[PDB]
């Protein structure tokens, strides 16, 4: 038993991580088969960035601009081209530790695992969450541009976030691998904020019965609650609607434990309306809000991957 | 900016997971150079569990009984001996994927990352602390026995935890890669139980200091305390005693925030005897220990590893 904010095994990645440098910009890229995607800033210095039009910007570079480290190993680029916010350099490579991969571009509510790096060398895993609002919350310094986020499945490797940018609320914004932002932000130095974040409410149900399964009861009672009443006391308190489509993903959940979905939603209810009175849940003093459904499932049954 | 529970990234230990299997029981072992370490609990059944007598079970076995399965790649046993509570099988390959390593031994408050794993293959990865009483609150199911922890340091790792049982609080215990148990526990199914904990003081200090370098001030007073003041208040509440050599290693957070380290005590002291009132420090409800003076500023500096 027990239960910890969890990240995938990170080497597949890690064997993937370079360094790109241009001008005085120095940030991170990936390397996959004879490609190396990187955020298209890159190409902009510190007034490049007030202001830029990056085509405009790219048609004045050659080739032998871009400097590109794997190891104490240098890759010389042959050909690049823009897609939407990213740059893709052509090297005369392959990166012979390419795993198999896949790009996707994933929806609030979903976490994934970051591998945070500096000058091409990784510092750190975490695990994250995908807000409604589409920023994630967390830790990246200057230099850490180009790190990207990802979710395993068997020997597959799904690559779904590149960084990019940090808010004024301290929250981070970037892209999907093929150069689109999560949310209505754009790679410029002007004024945006993040809109109003809400709480993503079948997660939160899911930890409940993560607790459950590991012996934590105290919480449940024996009322329960219409999917409507139950969404008129959400809404109060800021969390997201729970759909029907909600209740039918946490089915497995509510069958490996006997309560019904219903059920744990009178409880979460109860614990709105009167708060915790001391007491705690999987070590939390908080109702905690980023493990999935599939999160749960996984860790309290004990997939592992290849 | 920002701040998470950061593990370190697993390739380098992902390279050496293997499978154990004698008679009925799987683990987990270790693949170093031309050796497999692994619990030595392995050669018993369930029923050899409940008061074994290891010596005399291990001589009435031969090398053909154990079966260490590398990837799908067989790796036949010549050798085997016994240290403490970890077996040593020696086998005719040497480990190409053998990083630069050391074993140390962990006092307690230290923190490391766990590499959880089954069939020798990896599921997750967590960052961990060994508490005061010698247990640690991971996430383990039937299969997880040598699954190791770890620190990386530069390019070398330090491997300081390998996993042998569940208490039945639901924390877990185990050795030293010597095979030394951290605590009083014994490999045997008999009562045992954990000892009464302790929150880690000097921890919760360090991760103050992150709170302010990242932003949050809302705590702080302009009052001070003495040492001994300060500890008969901490006795009240559960907390460790703070020493000198403490207050000496959080020198350097104290020197960057400007925050003399006595001044933060005083804050905590607050804390302690007022709560929080209903806000939250780095996303917390409650005060955290399971990061160090070190774990702080390898994050907020930006330390990487190779
Ligand atoms: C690339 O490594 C950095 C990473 C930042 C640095 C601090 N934390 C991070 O995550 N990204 C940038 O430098 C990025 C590029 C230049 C300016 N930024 C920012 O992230 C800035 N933020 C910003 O302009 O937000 C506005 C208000 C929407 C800032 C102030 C943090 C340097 C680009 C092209 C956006
Ligand atoms: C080896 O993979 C398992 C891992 C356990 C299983 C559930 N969670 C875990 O961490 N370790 C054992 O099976 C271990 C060996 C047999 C019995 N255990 C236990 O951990 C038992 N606990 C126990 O006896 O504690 C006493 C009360 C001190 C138990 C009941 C969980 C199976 C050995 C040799 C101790």
């Amino acid at each position: 038993s027990g239960f910890r904010k969890m990240a995938f095994p990170s080497g597949k990645v890690e064997g993937c991580m370079v360094q790109v440098t241009c001008g005085t910009t120095t940030l991170n890229g990936l390397w996959l088969d004879d490609v190396v995607y990187c955020p298209r800033h890159v190409i902009c210095t510190s007034e490049d960035m007030l202001n830029p039009n990056y085509e405009d910007l790219l048609i004045r570079k050659s080739n032998h601009n871009f400097l590109v480290q794997a190891g104490n190993v240098q890759l010389r680029v042959i050909g690049h081209s823009m897609q939407n916010c990213v740059l893709k350099l052509k090297v005369d490579t392959a990166n012979p530790k390419t795993p198999k991969y896949k790009f996707v571009r994933i929806q609030p509510g979903q976490t994934f695992s970051v591998l945070a790096c500096y000058n091409g060398s990784p510092s750190g895993v975490y695990q994250c969450a995908m807000r409604p609002n589409f920023t994630i919350k967390g830790s990246f310094l200057n230099g850490s541009c180009g790190s990207v986020g990802f979710n395993i499945d068997y020997d597959c490797v799904s690559f779904c976030y590149m960084h990019h940018m940090e808010l004024p609320t301290g929250v981070h914004a970037g892209t999907d691998l093929e150069g689109n932002f999560y949310g209505p932000f754009v790679d410029r130095q002007t004024a945006q904020a993040a809109g109003t974040d809400t709480t993503i409410t079948v997660n939160v149900l899911a930890w409940l019965y993560a607790a459950v399964i590991n012996g934590d009861r105290w919480f449940l009672n024996r009322f329960t609650t219409t999917l409507n009443d139950f969404n008129l006391v959400a809404m109060k308190y800021n969390y997201e609607p729970l759909t029907q489509d909600h209740v039918d993903i946490l089915g497995p959940l509510s069958a490996q434990t006997g309560i019904a979905v219903l059920d744990m939603c009178a409880s979460l209810k109860e614990l709105l309306q009167n708060g915790m009175n001391g007491r705690t849940i999987l070590g939390s003093a908080l109702l905690e809000d980023e493990f999935t459904p599939f999160d749960v499932v996984r860790q309290c049954s004990g997939v592992t991957f290849q």
